[PDB]
C-alpha cells in the first residue's frame, strides 16, 4: 500500500472456546543474507556421521514447537482441563518489511533503509522441497514474545551411499529460485492458510489402571493351569507329579489375559553419578555411539533416539537412557556441562501402565523344550515388535518439543506417530521461505559475461503473525478423589520463576508435559 | 494515510454549554527506548519500603490531573457558577506519529527520520493489568499547552509477603506483547473512546450551616435532660439532688440531634516554625514514620495519607498535619526544602461543619460509671468508624490533583471514594500503551539461535488530544447576600502570575480547589 | 450493633457522683460528647443501643 | 498488595514532611523541619486512595 | 485481647466503649414514640451512612 | 498519634485493635471451604452492613 | 450454580489444587481398608490469582 | 487400580469410583428394568480351518 503506512498488526492471545482453542502469536524477526547470495554444496566423509548436501541463500520460518503458540499459563489451562488436543487449521502472515542497507566506511557501519529493495516469499504447499522443518533443530519463534529471532538458513541433505560423502546419480539438486515466489516491497505483505487432516487426539492423560490388572479381583477364572510338575519349593527335587489347579483370585500372574504390553527396544542405562558408570570414551576405538543401541543404515550406524515408546525412570531419579529427551535447564553455560542436574530430563513413567520399561525386558521366552533330563532355559526379550492383542501408549507431547513430523512418503509405514513426539502428518504445515533479492553493487562501464559477484550488503527485518486452531476434548470422568493437576510448587523464590529476571533473560525452568489428569483403561 | 500527509490536527478548547463543558487538549509527547526492549523485575528488601515488581519496555499516557483539560480561567468559570462536576464520556487521539533513528558517530549524535519504523500501541479495555494511573504520580500532560512532555516508562508492583522481597508463586508476570496492538507508521494514526459510569457529583460547595447548629434558635425543645447531680460549681460538692430540667434555647449543646459528624482518624500535628516542632530524625531507629498514624499491613507500616476526610487547617495556618495535601510552590529547587513557605499546602477546613478536626479527637466517651464512690472518668476517641445516622463531606478536588481512582476489585467497599480526591471508578479510563517496535541492527552472516540483542537507537514523537465531557449542576440558592469567589487578588506583580515567565517557565503559583460557593446543610 | 458507651445516672440523688451543672467542671464534660469545630454537643441518644 | 497499587518506577507529585531535626537519633539534632517530594523506593510514605 | 501472650506475659484484654459498624453486623432502629418527631430531613452531603 | 507534640512534649502513639468501616476502604470476605456452609439467613432487621 | 471463567491475561502458571500426597498405604479421598469414609484435608476455594 | 512396581501403596494416579454417583433406577417389586445395546460393526469370525 504505502511506505509510511503499516501493512499489519500486532496479535498475540489465546481465545478459548467450548471445544477449541484459537492461539495467536506474533514475533519481530531479521533476516542476513546467506552465503552470498549463492548456493553451496556440503558434505563430509565421517565413519557414521557422513553426509552430503545444499545450503542456500534462503531461510524458513519454523513454527513447531509448543511454547512458540501457547504461554505457560495457556499450557496449563490446557493439560489439566483437557483428554485432548489435536491441530485444525493454522494461519500464517509476514508483514512490516524493511529493508536495511548497510555501509562499512571508515572503520565503522551505517545503516540505511532502502524503500526500493524487495524480499522473496513462497510457501512449499506442494511439498516439492526437502522438508527440514520436523528434525527437532532450532531456528523456531521464540517462547517468549518480547524476545527478536533470527530467520535459520535452509539446507537439505541428501541421500548418502555407505560412509563415503560422493555423490551419485540418484542426488537431487533442487535450486529454489525455479519455483515462483511473491516479491515484497516495504508496503506489501505475505499471508496464507493451511488446513491439518484429520489426526488422533494426542491422549493428554495417565492411566489409572495396569493392563495386567484389567480384572476384577474378587472373582475367579473359570480357566485352570499347571501348577507345578513336582511337590516341594526346590527345584529338581519332589515327587514328580504334575498338579493342575483352578486360577483362584489373589494370584493373578497367571490370569489369563486378552493383551499384551507394547513393544520394546531395550536401551542402555546410565546412572547421574559420574563414579556409578562404567567408563566409555566419547570418541574413539570403543564409542559410546557403539554402546548404545543403534540401527545400522547403508553401514551407518545411528541412535534409536528415543525410539519406541517405552516407560522411562522418573525425571528426578538417578538414571536415565536415550529413550529419555534431555532439555537445557535454566542455568547452563552452553553446548556442555558435567553435571545432570543443571539439564531437565523427560519422563514416560506415566505409561508404565501399557508399555515394557526402556532399560528392562520385554520379557523371559522359553529357549527349550524341558523333560525328566533337561532343566527348561529361558531367555531375555531385548526387542520386540507389534504382536496380535497388543497395546501401547505413545510419548507424551511437552511445552518445548515439537508439535507435528511430517510422514515420509513410502510403500508402508506402521503406526505414523512421530518418535519424539506430536503429529504425524502426510501434509504438515508447509515451509515458508524468505530471501533477500540481490541488489548488484557497482558494474563496470564495459561489458563481461561473468555472473556478478559484487552486491549491496543488505538485511531485512519485519514481523510474522501465526494462529492456529486447535480442537480438544473435555474429561469426561466419574473419578470421585482429586486428579493431579500442574501446579507452581517453587515456593519462595527470590526471583520469579517462568518471568524474565532482573537482567531481562527469560528461560524456561522446568520441562512440562501433557498427561496429568488420569483414565482407565 | 500518506508520509506527507498530517494525520490530525490540533484541538485545545473548552466548549461550555448549559448543562455541560466540553474540553479539548492536545500535546507533543516525545517516547524513548525503555530498558533496551526488555523486561526487567524490580525489588528491594526494606523494612516498610519492600516492593517487587516489573519495569516494561513499553510506556502509557496519563491523563490524570485536572489542569490537564482546564486551564486557569476555565476552571474559575467551574468553580464559582457551579455546585458540582461530573465526567461523562472521554476520547483520546494519538496521531502525527513521527519515529527518528539516531547514529552515534564520531563523538556526535544526528538524527534522521526512519519512515518505516511502526509504533505500537493498545488501550486496555477489560482491565488486564495492573492500573497504575491512579497513584497520584507524575507523567501526566503538562498544564500548559506549548510545553512537551515524555512519555512515562511503564511498571507494576505485585503481592509483597512480609518485609521480604522474594516472590511466591502467587505472584503475576504480565507480558504486554501478549495482547493485540495496533501497529503505526508515520501515515496512521490511533483513536479510541470511553463513557465514564454514573457517578456522584463532586459537591463543589462549603456548608453554610454546621451539624449540631440544625436547629431553630428561638425555640425549645420538648425533650428535657438531667442538668446536674448537685448543687453548686464546684465538683463533689453540694447538696447532692439531681436536678432535670427542660432544654431551654441558648443552650444547644445539650440539644437532641438526628445526626453525627463523620469518622475519625487522628493525625500527628506539626508546626511549620522548625523551633516549635520535637525534634524526630528522618530515618533511624525511631523514625518519624513510627510516630505518624499509619496502618500495619503484612508486618508493613504505611501512612494514612491524607486519610478519611477530616477537617484541617487553613492553607496559611502555622500548622499542619498528613491529612493534608502538599504541592510544589512557585519557587522550588525540587526534591527538598527546609522551608514551609515554599510549599503550597492544602486545606480541608471548609469541610469543619460537618467533619471533625484532623489533630483533635471526634470526642470524648465515659470510661465507667460513676457512684458516689467514683468519679465519672471520659476518655478520648481519636479514631472511629462509621455508625448510624452519621454525616461527613468528602476531600475537595483540586486544580492540580487527580480526577478519577479505580475501586479495588474486592468482595466489599466502603464509600468508595477516593482519599486522595476525585471520582471513584470501577471501570476507569482504560490506560493506553505505547511502546517504539524494535528494529534489529546489522545481524551476522551466520545462524544463532541467541536472541538478537543489537537493536538500532530509536525514539518516536507524536501529538496526543483529549476530550473529556463533563456534566455540572448550576448553583440554585435563594441566599442574599454575596458569596464567595475565586478572584485574582495578587496585585501588582512585575511578573504576571499563572503566565510564562521573562525566561519562559511556567509554573502555578497556588493551590486552588473546588469549594467557593455555600449551600446549607 | 456499634455502640457509643454513655454515662449512667441513678435516678436517687444519694446514689449518684455529686457533679456540677455548669463550672470548671461541667456535667456536659463528663457525658460522652463530640467535639466539632472546638464546640462540644452531646451524643444524644446518639447510636440505637439498648437501655434500662 | 493494597499498599503497592502504585507504579514502582515513577515518583508521586506530591510532598511531605521528612523529618524536624537532623540526625538519626531522637530528641537531637539541628531542629529544622526537613520537606521532601516523595520519590520512588520509599513507597511507605505514599499516598494512598484505600485503606485496609 | 490488647496483647499476644506467651508463657512469660499473661494476656491482657481491655473494653471497647466506641465501635463503628464491622462488616456481618446487625442492629435495631431507635423506636418511635406518641409524642415524638415522624420523620428528619437527611443532611445534605457527600455521604451519610444508614440514615435514619 | 494520642497527642499533639511540642517541644517540650514527645510524640505517643497508640495500638489501634479494633476498627469501624471508614471512607474509602476495602477488604476480602472470608474463604469458602469445602466442608463449609454455603448460605446464611440474614437477620431480620432494621439495619444490616455488608451481609456476609 | 453460577460460576465465573477466570479471565486472566496472566503469563506464568497458577497455583491449582492438587493431590500431593504421594505415596500412600490407603488411598486418601476414599474409604479405607474398613470402609469408613473422611476427608484429610481442608480445601478452599482461593488458588487462581487476580490483581487488585 | 494402576499399581506401582511390586508394592501394594496407592499413588495420587489412583482412582475411586463410586457407583452411587451416577444416576439409577430404583425398582420395587412392581417395577422392571429394560435396555438395548448395538454392536459396533467387526469382522465375523472366521468358523472353518484352511484345506490348504
Amino acid at each position: 500500500d504505502g511506505v509510511g503506512n503499516a501493512s499489519g498488526d500486532w496479535h498475540c492471545d489465546s481465545t478459548w472456546s467450548e471445544g477449541k482453542v484459537t492461539t495467536t502469536s506474533t514475533r519481530t524477526w531479521v533476516l542476513p543474507t546467506y552465503n552470498n547470495h549463492l548456493y553451496l554444496r556440503l558434505g563430509t566423509t565421517s565413519s557414521s556421521n557422513t553426509y552430503n548436501g545444499f545450503s542456500t541463500p534462503w531461510g524458513y520460518f519454523d513454527f513447531n514447537r509448543f511454547h512458540c503458540h501457547f504461554s505457560p499459563r495457556d499450557w496449563q489451562r490446557l493439560i489439566n482441563n483437557n483428554w485432548g488436543l489435536r491441530p485444525k487449521a493454522m494461519r500464517v502472515k509476514i508483514f512490516n518489511i524493511q529493508v536495511k542497507e548497510v555501509t562499512t566506511s571508515n572503520g565503522e557501519t551505517t545503516v540505511a533503509n532502502n524503500l526500493t529493495s524487495t524480499v522473496q516469499i513462497f510457501a512449499d504447499s506442494s511439498y516439492e522441497l526437502p522438508y527440514v522443518m520436523d528434525a527437532g533443530q532450532e531456528g523456531s519463534l521464540p517462547p517468549f514474545p518480547n524476545d527478536v529471532f533470527m530467520v535459520p538458513q535452509y539446507g537439505y541433505c541428501g541421500i548418502v551411499t555407505g560412509e563415503n560423502q560422493n555423490q551419485t546419480d540418484r542426488n537431487a539438486f533442487y535450486c529454489l529460485e525455479y519455483f515462483p515466489s511473491q516479491m515484497l516491497r516495504t508496503g506489501n505483505n505475505f499471508e496464507m492458510a493451511y488446513n491439518f487432516e484429520k489426526v488422533p487426539f494426542h491422549s493428554m492423560y495417565a492411566h489409572s489402571q495396569s493392563l495386567d490388572r484389567l480384572m476384577n479381583p474378587l472373582l475367579d477364572q473359570y480357566l485352570w493351569h499347571l501348577q507345578s510338575t513336582t511337590s516341594g519349593e526346590t527345584l529338581n527335587q519332589g515327587n514328580a507329579a504334575t498338579t493342575f489347579g483352578k486360577i483362584r483370585s489373589g494370584d493373578f500372574a497367571f490370569y489369563r489375559k486378552n493383551w499384551l504390553p507394547g513393544p520394546c527396544v531395550k536401551q542402555q542405562r546410565f546412572s547421574k553419578t559420574a563414579s556409578q558408570n562404567y567408563k566409555i570414551p566419547a570418541s574413539g576405538g570403543n564409542a559410546l555411539l557403539k554402546y548404545d543401541t543403534h540401527y545400522t543404515l547403508n553401514n551407518r550406524w545411528s541412535n534409536i533416539a528415543p525410539g519406541p515408546p517405552m516407560a522411562t525412570a522418573g525425571p528426578s531419579d538417578g538414571d536415565f537412557s536415550n529413550a529419555q529427551l534431555i532439555f537445557p535447564g535454566p542455568s547452563v553455560t552452553g553446548n556442555t556441562t558435567t553435571s545432570a542436574n543443571n539439564l531437565l530430563f523427560t519422563s514416560e513413567e506415566e505409561i508404565a501402565a501399557t508399555n515394557p520399561r526402556d532399560t528392562d525386558m520385554f520379557g523371559q521366552i522359553a529357549d527349550n523344550n524341558q523333560n525328566a533330563t533337561t532343566a527348561p532355559i529361558t531367555g531375555n526379550v531385548t526387542a520386540m515388535g507389534v504382536l496380535p492383542g497388543m497395546v501401547w501408549q505413545n510419548r507424551d507431547i511437552y511445552y518445548q518439543g515439537p508439535i507435528w513430523a511430517k510422514i515420509p512418503h513410502a510403500d508402508g509405514h506402521f503406526h505414523p506417530s512421530p518418535l519424539i513426539g506430536g503429529f504425524g502428518l502426510k501434509h504438515p504445515p508447509p515451509q515458508i521461505f524468505i530471501k533477500n533479492t540481490p541488489v548488484p553493487a557497482n558494474p563496470a562501464t564495459t561489458f563481461t559475461a561473468a555472473r556478478v559477484d559484487s552486491f549491496i550488503t543488505q538485511y531485512s527485518t519485519g514481523q510474522v503473525a501465526v494462529q492456529i486452531e486447535w480442537e480438544i476434548e473435555k474429561e469426561r470422568s466419574k473419578r470421585w478423589n482429586p486428579e493431579v493437576q500442574f501446579t507452581s510448587n517453587y515456593g519462595n523464590q527470590s526471583s520469579m520463576l517462568w518471568a524474565p529476571d532482573t537482567t531481562g533473560k527469560y528461560t524456561e525452568p522446568r520441562v512440562i508435559g501433557s498427561r496429568y489428569l488420569t483414565n482407565h483403561l
